[PDB]
Order: C-alpha cells, then sequence, then structure tokens
C-alpha cells in the first residue's frame, strides 16, 4: 500500500494543501495521502500555534470530500514536540508492509537543514518535493520531485486575511471558513 | 456603482478565475464583478471553443455561491466576433452612471497590442491588471494593478487534464467538473 505522509500543523488547512496532496497523490502514484497533524509543531514552539483540537477539526472538514485523503493522529498520540524522525520511526513499525513517502513543499525543502535528525530520517523514509511559489527547491539532500501547479497561499495569509477582514474565499474550503468564524479563531 | 467587467471565454471556468475576480473585487474596492462570456472569442475564432451554451452553463455554476459575482450575457446578444471595443461601447451606454473597469491577467496584458482597437478602447474604460504565473506584465499602456496571489491554472490545463484523465480536483468547482462529465465535454 503506497502511502504519502503529509505532515503539517494545518493552522488552518487550506486549498493549497488539498491541491498539492491531490496532485502528489497522482504524480507519485500513491494509493492514499495521510494528513498528519502535529501535536505541537517542532520548528515552532514559541509561535502561538492554535490549540490542536481546532486544527484537527478544521483538518477533518477540509478533507472529508476526498476518499483518498485520510487523517492520521499518530503524532497526537501523546505529549512532547512532534519530531518527524521520532514519528516516522514509529510509523514504519505499525505499518511494515506499506510503502511510505513523506511530502513537503518548496518551503520546508529550504528548511531541511534546521530539522531534527534529518540524516537519520532520510534513511528511514523518502521525501517528495512539490514547489511552492515564493520559495524554491535546490536541496543537496536525496529528494524526489512531483510537478504540481504552483498555488500561492499559506495559512499565515488567511490568518492575517481573517483579521483585517480580507476575502479568504477560494483559498480555504467554505467549511473551514465557517468553523473559524464560528469557533472564534484567528 | 463600481463594476469590474471580467471578460473571458471561460472554456472551462476555473478557480483561477474565481480567485482573481474575488481578489480584484476587494483590492480595487469594487461593488461587484461581472463575468462576461464571449459569443465567439475574438482572438481565437479558428479554434474550437465549445458551443457557448455550455460555457454559460459552466460559468453559471462556478459563480452561484458568490453574491458579488454576476453574469453578463451582453456579448451573447448580437452575433459575430465579440470585440471588447464594440461591447464596452454599448456597455458605456446602457450604464451611464456606473463606474466601469475592465480586468485582464498578465496573459492578456502581453496581448494588448494584437487587440482590436485597443487605443480607442483604452480611452473608453480603465483596465485592471493582475499577474498570472507563466506570463508577465510590462506593457507601455495605461493600466492599474491589483495584487493577486499567483495561481498557476488555465482552462487549457483542465481541458487536457479532462482528457488523459488527470486530477482536475481543486482546480475547478466540483459543480463544474460534473457538468463536463455529464455533458460529455472535453
Ligand atoms: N501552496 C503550497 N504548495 C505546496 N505546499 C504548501 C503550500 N502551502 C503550504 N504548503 C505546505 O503544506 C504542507 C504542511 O503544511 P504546514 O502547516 O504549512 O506545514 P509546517 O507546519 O510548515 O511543517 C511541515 C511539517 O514538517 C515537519 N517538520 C517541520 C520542521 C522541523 C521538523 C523536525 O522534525 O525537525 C519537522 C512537521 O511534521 C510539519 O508538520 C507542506 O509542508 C507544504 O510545505
Ligand atoms: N490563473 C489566472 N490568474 C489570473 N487570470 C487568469 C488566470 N487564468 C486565466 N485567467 C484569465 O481569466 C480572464 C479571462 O478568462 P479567459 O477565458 O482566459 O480569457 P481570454 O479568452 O484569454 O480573453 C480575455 C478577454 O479579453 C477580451 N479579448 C481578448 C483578445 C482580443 C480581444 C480583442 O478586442 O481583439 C479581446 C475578451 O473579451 C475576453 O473576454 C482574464 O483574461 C485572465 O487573464
Amino acid at each position: 500500500k503506497k502511502i504519502g505522509i503529509f505532515g503539517g500543523t494545518f493552522d488552518p488547512p487550506h486549498n493549497g494543501h488539498l491541491l498539492m496532496a491531490n496532485e502528489v497523490l497522482y504524480q507519485a502514484g500513491l494509493d492514499e495521502i495521510w494528513f498528519m497533524p502535529n501535536q505541537i509543531p517542532p520548528h515552532k514552539q514559541n509561535e502561538d500555534y492554535t490549540d490542536s483540537f481546532h486544527r484537527v477539526e478544521m483538518l477533518k472538514l477540509a478533507i472529508q470530500s476526498n476518499p483518498s485523503f485520510k487523517l492520521e493522529l499518530v503524532e497526537m498520540e501523546r505529549e512532547g514536540p512532534s519530531y518527524t524522525f521520532d514519528t516516522v520511526s514509529l510509523l514504519k513499525q505499525r505499518y511494515p508492509n506499506d510503502q511510505l513517502f513523506f511530502i513537503i513543499g518548496a518551503d520546508m525543502i529550504e528548511y531541511l537543514p534546521k530539522w531534527y535528525k534529518l540524516d537519520e530520517l532520510l534513511n528511514l523514509i523518502q521525501f517528495i518535493g512539490v514547489k511552492r511559489p515564493g520559495f524554491h527547491v535546490e536541496t543537496p539532500y536525496p529528494l524526489l520531485f512531483a510537478d504540481v501547479p504552483e498555488f500561492e497561499v499559506s495559512s499565515t495569509m488567511i490568518r492575517e486575511r481573517f483579521k483585517s477582514k480580507k476575502p479568504t474565499d477560494y483559498l480555504i474550503p467554505d467549511k473551514v471558513k465557517k468553523y473559524v468564524e464560528e469557533n472564534g479563531l484567528y
């Protein structure tokens, strides 16, 4: 079972995610994409990253309509900063017969260096890069690519959008927008 | 009444369209965007557009959920190649008290020169340029700009996608995908 782990803090989740996952899904020839949400984002524990419960909620709304997208709360499986090396380690254990790939966008590609235990991690799983507008890939690390239309949208956009009351339409599912307004986020 | 005429042949209409329009609507402080479908695309009369009726049908689906998006079939009422001069002329007559702006993406911007009566049209109404990924703005014509998130997605993408059965999800309203599938398009 060829699976693509798509970790992210999704605060909030937006179309850009949906499109990349859905495109990587096809391009890397995967069976299902796994949206894995951080308990507490490793690279940002000093940034004020929404309570998790709302992230997993917003996440569930953004991916319901796609049969091939599946939630994965394995990192929510208990306390401490969610370091991919630790998680992937664990995952390769629960699912030893499945083919696993991790997915990141241009953005993170630039961050590979600052990233806990990347040299051990890269040995565990293979990485798939996409290419996000504004950032750019180039890494000196083993990484496979997947052509994916560039879509300029990041959560931080929406958050500011959602606070200065700017559009946010056609950038996040109409379901995710409501949850935010409803549950008072951003 | 501040209006942004958003002409296109929309074959098919896609999120890129929806996104740009909804942004320009904000960025240029307009009251509503008018999606204006060609009867027969001026700049490509020897290609294949799809009979129109479907373009208007697909167009109608894409913009239903947005109260500020409106359909304008003015060009559909009177035969022959839909030249923006002729039309904007007429428009500036039916609506003498409303503020009218036209809208194009980097795509069209590059094309301003090969464009029936630009010099006289430019006199009639003000254009608002966006910027599409792949193309790029630079023109020697009087044009205003509206910052709008780059979204690399074209109808010609979809058409090919919809015919080599590739994803198309998250690129066109799901209502638009159905119409195509049901009505045997592309
Ligand atoms: N338009 C777009 N086109 C393509 N991708 C886009 C995108 N907008 C956001 N994305 C991003 O969406 C995904 C994730 O969303 P987002 O919430 O922004 O992701 P983010 O919070 O920045 O972090 C990405 C993941 O990498 C892991 N990480 C990060 C840093 C350090 C370490 C470590 O162990 O040391 C691990 C962790 O699992 C995290 O969930 C991809 O990472 C991608 O970069
Ligand atoms: N991702 C994206 N980001 C921003 N904009 C994007 C876009 N993808 C498509 N678009 C385009 O969508 C809009 C229209 O859709 P589309 O079907 O592609 O538009 P298109 O068929 O290329 O032509 C644009 C409009 O210009 C007029 N025109 C064109 C050529 C010659 C003459 C003449 O007077 O001789 C007149 C005509 O009224 C038409 O409605 C904008 O033109 C924009 O460029």
